[PDB]
Order: structure tokens, then C-alpha cells, then sequence
């Protein structure tokens, strides 16, 4: 009856992607696992410094722990090969620990039993790279490994989309202010992946890194392949960020109020619109994958020459979730 | 020596005072805020991200004593009521925020001192100056002067390379800012009425607005109209980054040539890295600019191109050293 997800990795994606599956019918979470005990879990899924409290009960048990009743059988195993996914009868896998970001390295939850998996970032190989309300119909059914993209490519992808579908875009740069996350450092220190920006303090600091989103968005707008490029940066605060989006289009004498409508007619529920002058913090917590904010759109002519920046709000953490669920639920729904 | 008082003894004013500290024939002899002397010694003393002040200061009769030197203390709301006659007053650094005008900024003059120099940017028909970039345009005959912001500090040189050298057709400007007094501790009603300012300054990235870009031609004449853009305060307490989108005139630009022609024009204000720095590794720089070299970045989809850098710079004493900087060479031209 209802489809079966593992969560692998319970940290920021893991444990939203659970709370958001809560609120979804025929899709269950029976089974977690991570690099830490059941105790550990309960904990983080209960509280949440930016989030706030989880809703309902989370109660902890024998083997896993209890949310609202029923029990989810939670692991520690770091070899995804060695958790007993076939013995589960795994339908989905929520690859969320930030290891298995490659096709082929997936395939150890493929290997262990589970039928599907699904990367909660962008990942090499030959496989289709999905933002949803952007692409998910280039899903078909056939698909064993599929990725999630990054935060901000599905911050990027449907303000992208509606440049060039009604103005044409000729070629662009995008920067995008963001949030730090868990793979930057509290302190001054050495990296594990040796950049030495993301070494220095997270908290204390504006620092530049580079991001796929803008080089890679060819593999989810294919018309528009190679015409972006441009990095991050990232700032103090712990959740929340917004991509700015400096283009050159085809069509001359564009003007700022045909861009902001344009977007407006291109809102559902993963691209928002939004006129109000809000900051970071007011989207903490948002199910829009990608929030127009109106108020940020600029336009620059010198005689028949136009720049055109445009902005576009996402919690790079519950914005990126609502699209992962989503993108999950109809891949899902696709097996029969 | 020059007399000097400064008005609005802020971030601005005390680091300026910090700065002129080591300007020889430039004396500070009074100093005007809101406050009590009191407070005015402890906040020299004792700077958040600056530092412990290296002078040693204390309390005195109507003022302050530093090094030495006595500081003539005063707190008067209406710029109006002060001895700048009593005290021959040559130049009034003008740090407040609230005669950022010429018209307004003519009350030191009506008060007994020569000149000012605004810590800000100023309407009116007076001369905004960028050091090293245009102080040259200061004959002497100047009665009101404005030092500019931080960020057409930060920008100007970076925008001249890229004139001169590749020809400026058009750009856009994004600024990392640091948070500033003006803003909000707490989500509170905001003076001036700014949505997004009304904020809690120091948990939020605040997108606001910024005449930097757009009036540059007051510095740079010979590109006016070809720059726009904003700004985004984000949670540090100083530091800043200016990042510049444009189009330029030369093609099949290469990213080694904008870095080369940048080393080129590099000077006591605008500084040259190749270290992949962050926002603190230049607090309390005295380069009014400092050109990241690893951030410069070129798109070009054929033969169209859109070139993208980025300046970092202490809004608080990038600034400061510039406008000290400026401030001499207005003085010495008495
Ligand atoms: N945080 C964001 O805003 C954001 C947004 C979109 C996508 N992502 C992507 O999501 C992935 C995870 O991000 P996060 O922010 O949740 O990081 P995180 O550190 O919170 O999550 C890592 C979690 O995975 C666990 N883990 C690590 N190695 C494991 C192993 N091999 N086996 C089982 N568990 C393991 C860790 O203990 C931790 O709980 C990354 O690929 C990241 O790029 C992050
Ligand atoms: N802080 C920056 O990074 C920065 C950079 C460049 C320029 N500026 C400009 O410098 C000016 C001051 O900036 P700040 O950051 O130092 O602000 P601040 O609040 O620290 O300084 C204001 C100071 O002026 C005093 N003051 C206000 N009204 C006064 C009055 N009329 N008479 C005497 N004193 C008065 C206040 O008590 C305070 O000490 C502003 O125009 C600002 O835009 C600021």
C-alpha cells in the first residue's frame, strides 16, 4: 500500500525530509540511518535551533523510535551496501549523508535492496537531475538512481526558465547570498576537502565558494545550457538565502514591470511571488522551492543595451525539502 | 597645524580621530556629539571590531586628554551654537549623518570654522571625493567637501581599471555590506520608516538600497549613467564586498588580462590579493580597495561576454583612511 523510504543520513535534509513526509499520504518512512544512536535522533528530530519543535511526539524505542504512534526502525551503518534494504522491501531511498552524490556510488542501496534511490544534492553520472514543476516529467519510470539538484539550482531553475522561454536569454551570471551549512567550519581550521574559505569561521564571516547550480542547470534546462555561470556567498546566518541573477536577454527595450508579471504567471506551488519587502529570516520554514521577490528586480540600459538582475528567496533547507518530497511523492506514485 | 574638530564622534569619527593620531600637521583640538565625555573616553578606549585604541586617555574639564593633547569636548545638537571661532577651526569633520548637504553643512561655517568635510555623501552643488581616484579635483577653493560612502570608496578604482583599460558599456552592483548603526538591534519601527531596515540588523540578510553605483558619475564623469545596483546587509559587524557585473567594449577578454591591469593600478588605497580572503582578514585595512584576484570571473557565449569582480573593503576603516587621507591633502592645499 504505501511506498516505502529510508532515510539515509538523518541530519538537516534527512530530518526535514521526515517532517515533511508526516503530512503525506502513501509515503512511510519505516526506516533511518546515520552515524549516531537512536537517542541522538530522537533528540535532533524533536528540536530544531532554526525549525522549531517537531509537532507531534517523537518517542524513542527498541531498535528505532516512535513518531505519532508508530515505530521507525533506525541503523548506524556507513556501508549503504550493509543495510538490510531488501529485508525492509525499500521502495525509495533518501540519500541525504552527502557520500553517495554519484550514480554509481548510490548503487550500494540499489545493491542492498532498495528499488529506488533518491540524492538530496547534485550527482555525477548518467542519470536525470530533477527540480520539480521545473523537469519531473522527464521522469518516465525506468530511472534507478535520480538527483534532487542543489538548493539553489531549484532556487535558480524557474526564474531561469521564464527569462528565456518569454525574453530569451543570451547568457548570464548568478550570485547567490547564503546561509552556511554544516560542511563549513565553527572555527578557523583545516578542511577536510582543503578549500581554505569554507575552513574559516562560518558564524563570524562573509566567505566565497564556488556552486555547480549556474554551470550545471544544462542538465535541467537543456535549452539553456552553458549561458550561466557564478558562485556564493555566505554569510551568518543559519538558515535561508537568495539567488541574484544578473542576465543579458534577446528581446531590447524590456522593461522591469513585463519581467516581475512574467514571473507572476509562472507561480504554482514550488515557484512563489512575492511584492512584500521581506527578509532572509521570513522565509525560514517555506514550501516554496524558489520565492520571487518582486521588489529586487533591476534593469540597466545604456541606449539599446539592457542588464537585467533579478532575485529570488529560498530556505535553502525547507524550500530544497518541499522540492525533494515532492520530486520523491511523484516518482513514487509512478511505479504503480 | 590645521585645527580640526570633528561632529559625530560614531564609527566614522572616533576611528578618524584614531587615524589622524599619526597625520603630522593635522590636530584634533575639539570634538562634538550627544553624549557625556565619560562615555566619549570609553568608547575611544575600547573599539568592538577595531580594538583597544593604543593612546592612553582620560577624563578632564571640559574634554578629554589624549597622549598628552587636549581634546575640547562639547555636545550641541544645532551644529549651529559652536566656538569653531573661539577655537580657529580650519577643517570640520563632519561625521553625524544629519548635515549630509551643503546647504545644512554651511552652519560650521556660520559657526567660525573654514571648511567642511562630510564623512558621507551630500546633496548640493559640492565636490564628492574618492582619494586616489579624484582629490585632484579639490583646487582649494572649496568651502563644503563630501568624502563619498565606503562603497564608492570600494568601487571607484575597481570602475576606472575597467573604463580606461576595456572600455565601460553598462554594469550592475551587488554589495555584501556589513550591518550599520543606522539599522535595528530588534524587529522595531524604523525612524526613517525603511521596511527592511526596521529589521534586526544582525539575524537577517537585508537587501537595501545604494546611491554608490548609481551616482558615480560625481567621481568618475566620463562614465555616468553605466552603473546601478544595491546592496545586502548581511551579520558581521564590519567588512564588506562589492561585486561588479559588467559589459565591456574590448573582446575575447580574458580574466588574466582584467587581473593584470588591476596589479597595475594599484596603490596606497587600492590594494592587490591573490589569497582567497574572507570578510575579517580585512578589518582595519587601510586600503580604501583591495581587488580579489580569485573572484575575477568572465562569461562568454561567443563573441558576447559578461565580466564579473569583486572588491573587498572595511566600511568602517577603508573608509576612515580615505577620508583621513582626503583631509590632509584638503588642508595642506590652505
Ligand atoms: N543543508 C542544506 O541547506 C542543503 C540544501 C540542499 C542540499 N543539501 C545536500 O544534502 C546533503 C546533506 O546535507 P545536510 O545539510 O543535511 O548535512 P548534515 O551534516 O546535516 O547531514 C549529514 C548527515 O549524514 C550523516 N552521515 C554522514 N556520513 C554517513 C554515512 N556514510 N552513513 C550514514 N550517515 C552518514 C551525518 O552523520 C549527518 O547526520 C549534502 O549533499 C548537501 O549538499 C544541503
Ligand atoms: N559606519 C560605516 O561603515 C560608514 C561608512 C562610511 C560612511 N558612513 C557615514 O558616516 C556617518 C556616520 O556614520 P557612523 O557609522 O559613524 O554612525 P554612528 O551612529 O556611529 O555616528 C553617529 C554619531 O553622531 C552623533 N550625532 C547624531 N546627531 C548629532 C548631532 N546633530 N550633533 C552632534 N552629534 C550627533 C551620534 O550620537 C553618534 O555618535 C553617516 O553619514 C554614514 O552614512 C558610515
Amino acid at each position: 500500500m504505501a511506498v516505502k523510504v529510508a532515510i539515509n543520513g538523518f541530519g538537516r535534509i534527512g530530518r526535514l525530509a521526515f517532517r515533511r513526509i508526516q503530512e503525506v499520504e502513501g509515503l512511510e518512512v519505516v526506516a533511518v540511518n546515520d552515524l549516531t544512536d537512536d537517542d541522538m535522533l530522537a533528540h535532533l528530530l524533536k528540536y530544531d535551533t532554526m525549525q522549531g519543535r517537531f509537532t507531534g511526539e517523537v518517542e524513542v524505542v527498541d531498535g528505532g523510535f516512535r513518531v505519532n504512534g508508530k515505530e521507525v526502525k533506525s541503523f548506524s551503518e556507513p556501508d549503504a551496501s550493509k543495510l538490510p534494504w531488501k529485508d525492509l522491501n525499500i521502495d525509495v531511498v533518501l540519500e541525504c549523508t552527502g557520500f553517495y552524490t554519484d550514480k554509481d556510488k548510490a548503487q550500494a542501496h540499489i545493491e542492498a535492496g532498495a528499488k529506488k534511490v533518491l540524492i538530496s544534492a547534485p550527482a555525477t553520472g548518467d542519470l536525470k537531475t530533477i527540480v520539480f514543476n521545473t523537469n519531473h516529467q522527464e521522469l518516465d519510470g525506468s530511472e534507478t538512481v535520480v538527483s534532487g539538484a542543489s538548493c539553489t539550482t531549484n532556487s535558480l531553475a524557474p526564474v531561469a526558465k521564464v527569462l528565456n522561454d518569454d525574453f530569451g536569454l543570451v547568457e548570464g551570471l548568478m550570485t547567490t547570498i547564503h546561509a552556511y551549512t554544516g560542511d563549513q567550519n565553527t572555527q578557523d581550521a583545516p578542511h577536510r576537502k582543503g578549500d581554505k574559505r569554507r575552513a574559516r569561521a562560518a558564524a563570524e564571516n562573509i566567505i566565497p565558494n564556488s556552486t555547480g547550480a549556474a554551470k550545471a542547470i544544462g542538465k535541467v534546462i537543456p535549452e539553456i545550457d552553458g549561458k550561466l555561470d557564478g558562485g556564493a556567498q555566505r554569510v551568518p546566518v543559519a538558515t535561508g538565502s537568495l539567488t541574484e541573477l544578473t542576465v543579458v536577454l534577446e528581446k531590447q527595450d524590456v522593461t522591469v514591470e513585463q519581467v516581475n508579471e512574467a514571473m507572476k504567471n509562472a507561480s504554482n506551488e514550488s515557484f512563489g511571488y512575492t511584492e512584500d519587502e521581506i527578509v532572509s529570516s521570513d522565509v525560514v520554514g517555506m514550501t516554496y522551492g524558489s520565492l520571487f521577490d518582486a521588489t529586487q528586480t533591476r534593469v540597466m540600459s545604456v541606449g539599446d543595451r539592457q542588464l537585467v538582475k533579478v532575485a529570488a528567496w529560498y530556505d535553502n533547507e525547507m524550500s530544497y525539502t518541499a522540492q525533494l518530497v515532492r520530486t520523491l511523492a511523484y516518482l513514487a506514485e509512478l511505479s504503480k
